[PDB]
């Protein structure tokens, strides 16, 4: 395999502002800051995840995977990688995603997202994808809850946690999200590339009801026994017969004839440009979608690039 030459930076810990709180529990905690980076004269909203302060070899071990994967990723639709500060407890420095993840965007605002937004997600998420795909790397936890918003029109794929690279990855136990895993992966922990297109089908799945709950009610245990009956998940009420038809293609069992990330940026891309046709959502016509006296040098990541 080719040579990974990505740069891993470590940053400073005095070239880094905290300012508020994001997230809190689930592992670490996450803050909204500003890093100015050595003698740039620039400054970067970024996203601060250091990990809940007492320390485990355990814990360490995992935040530094993310970071050896996000570090060789370089995409428009795949989450910007900062750096690394070497505190006692290891800070992740990523871009500032402003509008959080997509998941709860979706929730908050239903009443406001329109079929070019959603075909637009839709096309973007299979083009992270895709990018993946040619870097050969599996996701192997692709969610609504996984991609972040930098603004309405801008999403990109996040959460390296369990990202892997070989035919099929085959992995031993851990936490792993039932709901939106394919079949091969639920009954013999194999993935492929074609197992996180089944995961973009829930994604999508996701996006077109708001951000409902897949198989909500229904027990993780039972799931391999429902897909294995030939059961899916619903049709959208908002979703064409076409759009809902691409994704039950994503959830066959026969992996192979799942389509390819490369097929679905086409298939989406082209309803993307008649979004009407494809997505009935009432209103769509009439329905559309930072604060500091000191942002003067800011400039977003995605324009802060280094050689
Ligand atoms: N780079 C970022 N920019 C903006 N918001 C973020 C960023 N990273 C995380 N968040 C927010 O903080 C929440 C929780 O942090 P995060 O670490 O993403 O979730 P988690 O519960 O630890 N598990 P995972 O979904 O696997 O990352 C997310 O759902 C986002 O709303």
């Amino acid at each position: 395999e080719a040579p990974n030459q990505a740069l891993l930076r470590i940053l400073k810990e005095t070239e880094f502002k905290k300012i508020k709180v994001l997230g809190s529990g689930a592992f670490g905690t996450v803050y909204k800051g500003l890093w100015i980076p050595e003698g740039e004269k620039v400054k970067i909203p970024v996203a601060i995840k250091e990990l809940r302060e007492a320390t485990s070899p355990k814990a360490n071990k995992e935040i530094l995977d993310e970071a050896y994967v996000m570090a060789s990723v370089d995409n428009p639709h795949v989450c910007r990688l900062l750096g690394i500060c070497l505190t006692s407890t290891v800070q992740l420095i990523t871009q500032l995603m402003p509008f959080g993840c997509l998941l709860d965007y979706v929730r908050e605002h239903k009443d406001n997202i329109g079929s070019q937004y959603l075909l637009n997600w839709c096309v973007q998420i299979a083009k992270g994808m895709n990018y993946l795909e040619d870097r050969r790397l599996v996701h192997r936890d692709l969610a609504a809850r996984n991609v972040l918003v930098k603004t309405p029109q801008h999403v990109k794929i996040t959460d390296f946690g369990l990202a892997k690279l070989e035919k099929e990855y085959h992995a031993e136990g851990g936490k792993v999200p039932i709901k939106w895993m394919a079949l091969e992966s639920i009954l013999h922990r194999i993935y492929t590339h074609q197992s996180d297109v089944w995961s973009y089908g829930v994604t999508v799945w996701e996006l077109m009801t708001f951000g409902s709950k897949p198989y909500d009610g229904i027990p993780a245990s039972e799931i391999s026994s429902i897909l294995e009956k030939g059961e899916r998940l619903p049709q959208p009420p908002i979703c064409t017969i076409d759009v809902y038809m691409i994704m039950v293609k994503c959830w066959m069992i026969d992996a192979d004839s799942r389509p390819k990330f490369r097929e679905l940026i086409i298939e989406f891309s082209k309803m993307a440009r008649d979004p009407q046709r494809y997505l009935v959502i009432q209103g769509d016509e009439r329905m559309h979608l930072m604060d500091e006296e000191d942002m003067d040098d800011v400039v977003d990541a995605d324009e802060y690039l280094i050689p």
